[PDB]
DNA sequence: AAACATTCGTTCACGTGAGTTCCAGTACAAGTCTGGTC
């Protein structure tokens, strides 16, 4: 972002989906169940940027987690 | 001759080692879910 000043854009990386328990998965979903809203393609939100990968449902970055990926 | 102390074989309680059953921790293997590209 521009200095001093939170970032605004986004852009996609990967998917991830092993290295997490039934047990954490479940606490994630409990904690991020409230943000996720429906993806549509034709109205695309300007916080996230995609590119042919797009996801079934989405969560403005002011609400989600960080997550270490190896 | 009578009274008191000592000794002996017995008795009970309590502690420790070996055998047996049951359960938790560990290991390994297979199954299930996921990711990426061409």
């Amino acid at each position: 972002p521009p200095p001093g000043e939170k970032p605004s854009v986004f852009h996609t990386l990967s998917r991830v989906g092993s290295g997490c328990t039934m047990k954490e998965l479940y606490d994630l979903g409990l904690k991020l169940a409230k943000y996720w809203k429906p993806f549509h393609r034709k109205a695309p939100p300007s916080s996230i940027l995609c590119g042919t990968e797009k996801p079934e449902v989405y969560i403005e970055p002011c609400n989600s987690v960080i997550v270490q990926i190896k």
